[PDB]
């Protein structure tokens, strides 16, 4: 129905997205750099469109990118997208092991609430604020980040991951508490408690090692699942999701072990999701046909739900069961992808229509922490599921949207296994350019107007500005000149001697300085003004972003021969701001925008 | 009893304290200098504690003056101050003269509104606002000009003089309106109309020339004037002041004519006065025995209606009458001088425990436009009367008030003819060494603190203050050092080149330049910081008394050599900012403040 083979590449790529610092030589974002060096932990994922890195969803989500290829990963070599989600995986669980401090772990980087306080891009958020980590043992987080390393284990075929899964699982079980996971509370809180997490990782461990230990150990933790309302039975009526894996664990292990116990709540849990709901009850569904679970990433829900669907249908052999969670899981793919009322997609990137304002701060490219400008993201954040439409069918692409246009790792996590499973049954060839570059403006270049003009000076405001994008960056050995002709100052008998510079004003914080006045050639002069850390020149805000200098050049009062008319630097300013080419910005001696006198 | 000779000699001192500039050479106030030069007529009074020129209180008390001399002259040569007199009417009256403008005058110069707005010395105001002027023909305001010219040119012997007096008389008489009298609206409006003044003016043109046609017209005056009440009777329920002097006109047509219609209101008015009464009826009196006629000016109106009294009295013969209005008189200037329930002076600069907080904008010497600050005031306004207290005697000295702590002219105008009166009857001997010196404080220097510092930089905040009072004035060519002991530099093999001067704040509108590093001698060097146009650092406001500038000195980054321990500059600076006499501070090349290096 899609190009499945295409949605894939640009799901996997997504993550390469969101990689925080430093990079691997293998990332293809033009637009992104190593970012939160300083970080206590380094790489891994920003969970969302911020900055912070949460171990719960992270962990979950790389669980999950591990699961596509432990069901896919031999049936996806054709579209050409194994070894880019091979790494991908291997970037994340690096950072999982990276966090390691023996009885606990780092768990977080960054305070949501400080983090989300500024919008600008990764790569200059330590001008703007120094990023805290946190360390702890709780069983949620640290069991997630266990299973994560032990089916990354299996398909990327590494001790290590395996070392550190049992780890972590070992840590998780002898600790069974949340109580030391606080930083992420109101942003990923643990909901459903731990039991879930430590089946999770049992689980997969079982799998990864074929101990039967393990498999006790999973079973043992199901009576301890929460039950669904005042019932008897296992909660059903939820998604897997990254705070709450035993949804899939039941499923693995109906196939594993193929007792009746996980079969019934399979069914049960599935039927629930599908159309005809299980015994008079159903998760909300749009008029549209998506399985509607919540405000809050039901694109999410639905195509985790749709990759369990096909996992769950690919294991069993009866006919009418196998056609009904098929169907589920390729309608709420297909959704996503198109089929809707309004047939847009819902991946930027892709398709019709997809959405152009996902609330995604590096993507956006401000340089004012602001939203609203610039009013088009400067870069594409292809592959990126965002929130989606309300309970309606309703959707606006708008940045403000922080819901509906939401975009995270965890929404794109069970999406790429829905995505594996529907390219390897349907084939797709994935983009041959991709990705192709980016139409970039201006990022370091001065702003100026004439200030006051008189018969003997001219005074200049001028604005040397980092809107940096491409990626985002610090410069530290910024400079600007302003070339003159002072022909007309020779020709009334004076000399360069009689020519005064002063300031007028000079910005709070910018270390500056003006040179003498300097011959080029000619009769043709300039002063060079020098930022002496112009990294403190950054796109992070309204003050920040530019920095203001009123330079004043004057002969003598009462002379009547100053002309700046012929003045390289002084063509076409006026006394409104505006972007100048005739003083050209420089990193040390490399000039980097305008152009010089001649040259 | 009072030194009435003391308290004369600085009640005339005060008009000094209030004369707009050019001043004269005779002046003898030292913290006042030309102020007002741009002013669309020169010379004359500051009407109170602001900076406004109304000629109607300006020339009422131009006129009062002239008539202490015309009274008193001759009876005050042994107090020593009627020289003093004399010059200070002079001043006043040549403003009037040079206010002519053929078919109209100047009246006003000055937008009421907008000087009482701001709160700082008369020597800076045009920094901080343009000063209009306005022109019209008000019978009132021209009446009482002329009346001031008419009584002066007997008492100076000036035939010019008599020649505005008349020309300004003929003016208001042929006008017969206030209708262009506009500017001083609120501040002195013509309350009572302008036939008083025109009574006022024939009459002293009477007494100026003899001609019998000007007795006439003043005696054709009288039924014009206002009634008491609802009655037949001419108003004499309040006092001669800026906006009425008919009370005074009908006391010297009394004794120019012996008429008994002038005789009885003259006592109608007086009894009024008294404490005995006028037929039951009488000017409210406090319980400390001040006739209390309003709550603005209390002590104004019972001193000026002590003159009239004095002269009433000198002019009759009966015994008891005499003896009543002089009671009458002396009870009111003692009560101003001490006679109390505080005994305490109301005259600042005099007596027992006098005001010291007047609301004086001058005389308090602020730099920032603020009462509070300074709390106490930096100069002396001898002799000025204050509104004084109210009808129950209550009084505090508060900056604030400025009701109770106002100052004018014509607060002081009568009060110094009854002085006169007076010193004339009881003598006393004036200050030998009047006025003694004030204590004053720096006026020009440097506040600085160390902004930043490190092993390769000295970073310095450095306010450049005017604080002026004494007088408060502008200096252009301003400008101070920053010197240094380079011996560490050149120990380590670097030159003055290798030195980089910075800026890091420098204020918005203060054009500035840093020179480069100079030589002093040995291994001392300086740069100065030099203001291009000095007169905007002013004491004007919170923003204007001092230019900040931030500059840093800086040797190359990595190294580890900078010395600023052996810098003649550095020494005792703190990381608060803080006075220091080590950045000396220039006018042109004279240093004004500071010490340097040798000497
Ligand atoms: O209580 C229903 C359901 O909650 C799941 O936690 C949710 C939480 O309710 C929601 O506010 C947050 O945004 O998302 C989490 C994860 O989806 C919980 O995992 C389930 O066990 C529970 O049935
Ligand atoms: O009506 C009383 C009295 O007013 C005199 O004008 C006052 C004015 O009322 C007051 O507001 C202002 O502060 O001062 C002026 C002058 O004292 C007016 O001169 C009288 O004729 C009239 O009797
Ligand atoms: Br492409
Ligand atoms: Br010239
Ligand atoms: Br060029
Ligand atoms: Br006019
Ligand atoms: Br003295
Ligand atoms: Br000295
Ligand atoms: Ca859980
Ligand atoms: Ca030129
Ligand atoms: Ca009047
Ligand atoms: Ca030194
Ligand atoms: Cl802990
Ligand atoms: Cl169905
Ligand atoms: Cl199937
Ligand atoms: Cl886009
Ligand atoms: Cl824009
Ligand atoms: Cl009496
Ligand atoms: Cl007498
Ligand atoms: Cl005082
Ligand atoms: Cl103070």
């Amino acid at each position: 129905s899609y190009n499945y083979a295409e949605a894939l590449q640009k799901a996997i790529y997504f993550y390469e997205c969101q990689q925080a610092g430093p990079l691997p030589e293998w990332n293809r974002v033009e637009w992104r750099g190593d970012a939160t060096m300083n970080d206590e932990v380094l790489g891994g994922w920003y969970d969302a469109g911020d900055h912070v890195k949460f171990n719960l969803p992270m962990a979950y989500s790389a669980a999950m990118l591990g699961w596509a290829l432990y069901e896919y990963g031999d049936d996806i070599e054709a579209s050409g997208q194994r070894l880019h989600l091979e790494r991908n995986l291997a970037f994340a669980l690096d950072y999982l092991v990276a966090c390691d401090r023996g009885d606990s772990v780092v768990y977080q980087i960054g305070d949501g609430a400080a983090d989300h306080k500024w919008w600008g891009s990764a790569e200059v958020i330590e001008k703007e604020m120094t990023r805290p980590y946190f360390v702890g043992k709780g069983s949620a987080v640290v069991g997630q980040m266990a299973a994560a390393l032990a089916v990354g284990s299996i398909v990327l075929k590494n001790d290590t991951y395996l070392r550190y899964a049992k780890k972590y699982f070992e840590l998780a079980d002898a600790t069974r508490s949340d109580s030391t996971y606080t930083a992420a509370n109101g942003f990923y809180s643990s909901h459903s408690g731990f039991w879930d997490e430590l089946l999770w990782a049992s689980t997969w461990l079982y799998l990864a090692t074929g101990d039967r230990n393990y498999l006790d150990k999973a079973e043992s933790y199901t009576p301890k699942l929460n039950r669904q309302n005042q019932t008897t039975d296992i909660e059903y009526q939820w998604a897997h999701c990254w705070d709450d894996c035993h949804y899939g664990a039941m499923i693995l292990l109906a196939r594993a072990t193929g007792k009746e116990e996980y079969h019934k709540f399979a069914q049960m849990h599935l039927d629930w999701w599908t159309p005809q709901g299980y015994n008079g009850k159903r998760v909300a569904y749009t008029p549209g046909g998506l399985a509607h679970l919540d405000t809050w990433g039901p694109l999410r829900y639905a195509t985790t739900e749709a990759f369990l669907a096909f996992v769950y249908a690919d294991s069993i052999n009866d006919p009418a069961l196998k056609q009904k969670y098929y169907n589920f899981a390729k309608s709420q793919i297909d959704y996503a992808l198109g089929s809707n009322p309004d047939n847009r997609s819902y991946v930027v990137g892709f398709g019709n229509n997809p959405p152009q304002r996902p609330h995604h701060r590096t993507a956006h490219g401000t340089w004012l922490d602001k939203r609203d400008i610039p009013e088009k993201h400067r870069h594409v954040l292809y592959g990126a599921l965002v929130g989606g439409p309300g309970r309606d069918d309703s959707y606006e692409d708008n940045i403000e949207d922080y819901v509906k246009n939401e975009v995270a790792c965890d929404y794109n996590a069970g999406f790429v296994g829905a995505l594996c499973r529907l390219t390897a049954e349907y084939g797709g060839t994935p983009l041959a350019n991709f990705p192709p570059p980016e139409q970039r403006d201006d990022e370091f270049f001065v702003e100026a107007a004439i200030n006051q003009a008189s018969d003997h000076f001219t005074e200049i405001k001028a604005l040397l500005n980092n809107r940096s994008s491409w990626p985002a960056r610090l410069i530290k050995d910024l400079s600007y000149n302003y070339y003159m002709d002072l022909t007309e100052v020779f020709e009334a008998g004076y000399s360069v001697d009689d020519i005064k510079v002063t300031i007028g004003y000079c910005e709070s914080g910018m270390d500056v300085e003006i040179s003498p006045i300097t011959h080029l050639y000619d009769n043709i002069y300039y002063i060079k003004i020098s930022y002496i850390d112009g990294t403190n020149i950054c796109p992070i805000g309204q003050e920040q972003y530019a920095a203001e200098l009123q330079f004043r050049i004057a002969a003598p009062q009462g002379t009547k021969f100053w002309d700046p008319t012929n003045d390289f630097s002084y063509q076409g300013l006026t006394r409104e701001l505006a972007k100048t080419k005739y003083m050209p910005v420089f990193d040390g001696a490399t000039k980097i925008f305008g152009e010089v006198p001649g040259g």
